[PDB]
């Protein structure tokens, strides 16, 4: 199954992409 950021629904090609881009999380309010 794909793979969405349950932070911004955003979906990608591949986690690695998603776990990375949790990184830009950090900090979003
Ligand atoms: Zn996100």
């Amino acid at each position: 199954r794909s793979f969405v950021c349950e932070v911004c629904t955003r979906a990608f090609a591949r986690q690695e992409y998603l776990k990375r881009h949790y990184r830009s999380h950090t900090n979003e309010k």
